[PDB]
């Protein structure tokens, strides 16, 4: 559609890298992995295979399957991070299974079983009596704690990947990942922040590294919870304290320890994760100048999650 058209034109290079523009035009799988499932979406393989070859053959990390989180075009070395980023891995798995049924190749279902294969092998730990997807392989596994980022618990990947393969993995993954978002949420809002620090004995707070905000990272957790299950208890904060606020004057972010909330408003792709978490009716997104890179993926996406509900 006509979206879909003006984010590459906005956002896709012709090398098939997407640009965050508001983020030094830097790439990262987690760009990639959206873009590829849009494609999809949008019924669009031309982009969909410049989406994956530049993935792959740039970000691929051969020691364990998964690829460098981030690809910045102007630094001396453009992939100085040799960490992964789990739920880009994952949104690239997903786009590629998803990729397998809409133009029925079996190449792509095949190179998506590779990747779930090393995410099940190199980030998922048992943990506190869980099976726990780490952010990344490397860096987020303190002695006893590990630090968690449940906006990476991409529920509605995870369901695709158990149809397809591992199923009794991904199927306890899903139920443990679950039960630890129940357990989380802080404050008067009762909201998860960004970063979870999670200790052996099962006890989370908010990590200490990060500011301790649902912001941008988080916000997407009712964007997923919504995209598998609209029906989900997991959505009654979300709902909740979205409820508690105007449609125009939602607070960007709360910090869910001391309850101070963003003296600005989501607008664009933040809401409209807003109005998928209430079930307010909104049409097909359009992309305007306004949008940054984040927020015309995230008005996509949830148009796609709404549309997955068929």
């Amino acid at each position: 559609d006509t979206a879909w058209e003006r984010y590459k034109a906005r956002f896709m290079m012709p090398d098939g890298r997407i640009i965050d523009t508001a983020n030094g035009n830097v790439s990262h799988t987690e760009g990639q992995g959206f873009a590829m499932l849009l494609a999809v979406a949008n019924n669009d393989r031309p982009a969909f295979d410049k989406l994956w070859q530049w993935t792959d053959s740039t970000l691929r990390d051969k020691s364990n399957g998964l690829f460098y989180w981030r690809y910045n075009p102007v630094a001396p070395d453009p992939i100085a991070d040799k960490n992964n980023a789990s739920d880009g891995d994952t949104l690239i798995a997903w786009a590629l299974l998803r990729a397998q049924k809409q133009w029925q190749d079996k190449r792509y279902a095949i190179a998506s079983d590779a990747i779930t294969a090393s995410l099940l092998k190199y980030t998922v730990v048992t943990f506190a009596g869980r099976q726990v997807m780490l952010p990344g392989v490397k860096g987020f596994n303190l002695n006893d704690h590990l630090n968690l980022n449940p906006s990476y618990f991409i529920f509605p990947a995870w369901r695709a990947f158990a149809e397809r393969t591992h199923l009794t993995a991904w199927r306890t993954l899903q139920t443990d990942g679950q039960a630890l978002l129940g357990q989380m949420g802080w404050g008067k809002s009762h909201l998860p922040s960004d970063w979870v620090a999670l200790r052996a004995d099962g006890k989370m707070l908010p990590a200490k590294e990060w500011p301790p905000r649902m912001s941008f990272d988080a916000i997407r957790i009712p964007l997923y919870l919504s995209w598998a299950d609209p029906q989900s208890a997991l959505l009654a904060p979300w709902k909740a304290w979205m409820q508690s606020y105007p449609r125009l004057q939602t607070p960007a972010w709360i910090n869910v320890s001391t309850n101070e909330v963003a003296p600005w408003y989501m607008a664009g792709g933040l809401l409209a994760v807003r109005d998928l978490t209430l079930g307010e009716p909104q049409e097909a997104p359009q992309i305007d100048d306004k949008d940054d890179y984040y927020s015309a993926s995230l008005k996509q996406l949830v148009w796609l999650a709404k549309q997955d509900q068929r």
